[PDB]
């Protein structure tokens, strides 16, 4: 039933490797999962505590693959981008000043899902993904949480 064009409504929390700059992982993940293959997955993590609206903003699509989970278990592959602001504003005066075009990121994750042999299995499914960039031992972001299916009360 939470299957074949249905809603992926989810809250995690990740870490990244040497976070020098304050910054947490609190990340809201929303999309869609059209087949038991392929889907669609984003992730908005916003820091409201500058006053200003930092929307951090991954665009990810999903490859959800059994992978013989001989008990419970599941593997969702995340391949996109991670974008920040997307135009940020300042305004240099007035003239021909070019937009302040944030940049796209190569980002993917490899994240492992289990849903809950208890009360009411098609609700939560507790997810932890692991978040890299670039190749080799490189920069990695462990990411950690619960998806909802649908969600009929939907947060917007």
């Amino acid at each position: 039933m939470p299957k074949d064009n249905t809603w992926y409504t989810g809250a995690k929390l990740g870490w990244s490797q040497y976070s020098r700059e304050n910054q947490l992982g609190a990340g809201a993940f929303g999309g869609y999962q059209v087949n038991p293959y392929v889907g669609f997955e984003m992730g908005y993590d916003w820091l409201g505590r500058m006053p200003r609206k930092a929307q951090g903003v991954q665009l990810t699509a999903k490859l959800g693959y059994p992978k013989l989970g001989t008990d419970d278990l599941d593997i969702y592959t995340r391949l996109g981008g991670m974008v920040w602001r997307a135009d940020t504003s300042d305004k240099d005066g007035n003239g021909y000043i070019s937009a302040a075009e944030a940049s796209v990121s190569p980002v993917f994750a490899g994240g492992v899902e289990y849903v809950i042999r208890r009360r009411i299995t098609p609700e939560i499914a507790t997810r932890l993904e692991y978040q890299w960039t670039n190749n080799a031992s490189d920069n990695g972001m462990l990411s950690l949480g619960v998806s909802y299916r649908f969600g009929q009360g939907e947060a917007a």
